[PDB]
C-alpha cells in the first residue's frame, strides 16, 4: 500500500531550524523564528498563565470531554475582543464561536465548513502569505489563488495593485485579511483602507475570512481589531480564525477559535451546526488546558491586567528592537534607509535581502532568516545587535 | 453564503444528555454516557495525572510548538504500549507515531493520509461500530461499508458472519478492527480468531487499520494488545489510531496517537512524512499538555505503577459492575439469561433491549440508555444497581 509513496516536500523552514542546531559557531543568531523571545533570547511561560495553571491545578475535579464547541465562557471572551463589548453583533447573537486548536485548526475547520455546506471554490490570500494557508485550503479541495500587496519600493501596501489584483476575484469567492502585523511583511491597511476594503469587499460580494493571531501585538487589543470591526460593521457574513498562541504565548497547548458570523441568529445558529459537524468529523473536541487558561485569565481583572501588562511588555519591546535595529544599522555603516522598519507592525518584516544575501549571511556570518528576507525582529536583543547589523551590512 | 445551508442532523447522544440534564426526577440514571464514573459517579482526575501536573507546573519553561509529531518520548512510549518492548517492529525502525488531539483526531489524520497519499476508496467497519467512524472517514472522501459482528442470539462474536461478509473486501480496502473492548457490544476475538482474521486479511490484501481507545480495560495492557500484535506479525503494514482518553481519564485534553507500519524503515518514513503533511494542513501541530502528562506518567516508574493500579481499579470496578447486574437483575425476577453480561470487555454491552424499551426506560422510569440498548455499566453503582434492575425488569 505504501511502497509507491512520494516523501512529501522537505520543508524549508524546519530545515533552517536543524541547520541552526547543528552549526557550532558561538556568534549565530536566529531570526528565523516565528514565535516571541525575550531580551534572554527566551520564549517563557507567561506569569499570568501560569497563576492560571495553578488554579486549574487546584480546583479542577474532571477531565470529562468540552463540547464540541469548547469552553462556554472562551467563546464568549473570544467575541468581546473580536467584536468589542456592547458590538451589536453580539446583542444581536449573530455570532457562534468554536474553541479549536490553535488558529491553524480553526482555519481547517473554516475550510471544510466552506467546502461541504457553501459553493465556495476559491480563497484569495496576500502576495506574500504565510505558506500553510495554501496546504490548508487545498487540504479541503479549495483553489487559493493571490492579491498584490507589497510595494518594495517604498516598503508599503501597495493600495492599488491589491485593488486591481482582487477585481479578478468573484461574488462568492473567500478574501482572507490579516487582522494586523501582516506575516511576513508587517505591513497593514490604515484604519481608512480597511474601510474602503469593507464596502469593495461588500460590493463584489466578497466572503471575508480574517486570520487574527497578533492581536495586541501592533498597536494595542482594541486598535489591532478595528479593521475586522470596520467589515462586521459592513458585512452580515464573515469568518474569523484566531489565535492565541502569540499572545499568551500558549503556542504547544493549540489554542484558537473559530468565529461564525452570519445575519441573524436563526440563520448563523443553524450554519454553526454544520460547522460543529465538521468538527466533530475531525477531533470531535477541542483540548481543555490552554482555553481553560485563557477563559480563566479573560474573565479575572487581577489575572486579566496581569496578562495585559504582559502583551504591552512584549509589543514594547518588539517597537524598541524596530528601533535598535534601524539606529545601528545606520551606525555599522549600511546607508540604505531602513526607516520603514520603524512603521511595520508586529514580530516580522521584510528585511529586503534577496535570497542570496540571506544564504550568504547563514554561510558566512552564522546569521538565520528566512529565504523570502523576512527577520524576527523579537530574535534580536541588545546584545546580539551589533554581530548582526556588522554582518547584514557585510553583504549589502 | 449561508442563508441556504441545512442544518446538520440533530445528534440523538447529545439530545440525550439535554433530556438527563432537565428530567427532574430523582431516582434518575444515565447509563448512556461514554466515559468511566466512579462509584460516586464521578469521572475524576486520576491522581497520576495530578501528580504530573504539578510537576509540568513546576518544571516547563516554554510552550514553544511541539514538532509536527509531537513529543518523541510520547511517541516511544506507545509504540512499547502498541507492540511490546523488545518487539521487532520497534528495533527494524518500521513504525512512525504522531501524537494527535484524541483517538478522533489519529483517525482523521490516517483517513486524510489514505484518501491523498494511497488508492484506498473504502473502509469497512463492525456492524454495530461506533458512529463516528464514519462521519471521519466520509468527511476525508472514503466510503464505508459494514462487516457482520454481533450474534444476538448468544450474545457473541458471529465470526462465520463476519468471514462471510469481508468476502467481499477487495484487496487495497480497509478493514477496522477495535483493538480490545468493542464499543458497543464488548464481544472481542479470541486471540486465535484474531490470529485467523490475520492471516486472512494478508491473503486478501486488506490493510488493517486498528482503533485502541481502551487498552487496558478487556484484561490488562499486554493482553489487551494481542490482536494487534498477531496482526503486526503477519502483516508489512498497517495503522493503529489509539487513545489515551479513557485509561489516563484525560478525555478533554485531546490526547491520542496514529501509528504508521511499513515494511521497512525507509518506506515507513518516506510515507510518514506524507502523514506529517496531513497533520501540517490540519491543525498544525498537537496539544502538550495532556500528551506530557501521558510522557512524565510512562517514563516515571514511579508514576507509571501509582497509574496501572488506578486503571487496574477501574478495570475492576467495571468487572464488579458486570457481575453485580446480573446478580440483581436475577434476583429482581428478571429471569432471561443475562451471564453475557460477564464475559463481555470495557465499559459497554447490548444490553438487548429494544429501541421502545430504551424509551420506555427513559420516559417512565428515569433510567437513559442509548437507543441501541447499549449501556455504559460504569454508570452502574451499588446504590443505584436495584432500582435500575427493577425499572428494566418492568420492561421486559
Amino acid at each position: 500500500m505504501f511502497e509507491n509513496i512520494t516523501a512529501a516536500p522537505a520543508d524549508p523552514i524546519l530545515g533552517l531550524a536543524d541547520l541552526f542546531r547543528a552549526d557550532e559557531r558561538p556568534g549565530k543568531i536566529n531570526l528565523g523564528i516565528g514565535v516571541y523571545k525575550d531580551e534572554t533570547g527566551k520564549t517563557p511561560v507567561l506569569t499570568s498563565v501560569k497563576k492560571a495553571e495553578q488554579y486549574l491545578l487546584e480546583n479542577e475535579t474532571t477531565k470529562n470531554y468540552l463540547g464540541i464547541d469548547g469552553i462556554p465562557e472562551f467563546g464568549r471572551c473570544t467575541q468581546e475582543l473580536l467584536f468589542g463589548k456592547g458590538s451589536a453583533l453580539i446583542n444581536d447573537k449573530r455570532a457562534r464561536t468554536a474553541q479549536t486548536p490553535g488558529g491553524t485548526g480553526a482555519l481547517r475547520v473554516a475550510a471544510d465548513f466552506l467546502a461541504k455546506n457553501t459553493s465556495v471554490k476559491r480563497v484569495w490570500v496576500s502576495n506574500p502569505s504565510w505558506p500553510n494557508h495554501k496546504s490548508v485550503f487545498n487540504s479541503a479541495g479549495l483553489e487559493v489563488r493571490e492579491y498584490a500587496y507589497y510595494d518594495a519600493e517604498n516598503h508599503t501596501l501597495d493600495f492599488d495593485a491589491l485593488i486591481n489584483s482582487l477585481n479578478e476575484a468573484q461574488a462568492g469567492d473567500v478574501v482572507l485579511f490579516h487582522g494586523c502585523c501582516h506575516n511576513p511583511t508587517g505591513i497593514d491597511p490604515t484604519l481608512e483602507q480597511w474601510q474602503t476594503l469593507a464596502q469593495l469587499s461588500v460590493e463584489k460580494g466578497w466572503l471575508p475570512l480574517f486570520d487574527f493571531a497578533y492581536q495586541g501585538f501592533a498597536r494595542g487589543l482594541e486598535e489591532d481589531a478595528e479593521g475586522l470591526r470596520a467589515f462586521a460593521a459592513m458585512h452580515k457574513e464573515l469568518i474569523v480564525a484566531s489565535s492565541y498562541s502569540k499572545n499568551f504565548g500558549l503556542y504547544n497547548e493549540r489554542v484558537g477559535a473559530c468565529t461564525l458570523v452570519a445575519a441573524d441568529s436563526e440563520t448563523v445558529d443553524r450554519a454553526f451546526s454544520q460547522m460543529k459537524a465538521a468538527i466533530r468529523a475531525n477531533y470531535s473536541n477541542p483540548p481543555a488546558h490552554g482555553a481553560s487558561v485563557v477563559a480563566t485569565i479573560l474573565s479575572n481583572d487581577a489575572l486579566r491586567a496581569i496578562w495585559e501588562q504582559e502583551l504591552t511588555d512584549m509589543r514594547q519591546r518588539i517597537q524598541r528592537m524596530r528601533q535598535l535595529f534601524v539606529n545601528t544599522l545606520q551606525e555599522k555603516g549600511a546607508n540604505r534607509d531602513f526607516s520603514f522598519i520603524i512603521k511595520q507592525n508586529g514580530m516580522f518584516s521584510f528585511s529586503g535581502l534577496t535570497k542570496e544575501q540571506v544564504l550568504r549571511l547563514r554561510e558566512e556570518f552564522g546569521v538565520y532568516a528566512v529565504a523570502s528576507g523576512r527577520v524576527n525582529v523579537a530574535g534580536m536583543t541588545p546584545d546580539n545587535m551589533a554581530p548582526l547589523c556588522e554582518a547584514i551590512v557585510a553583504v549589502l
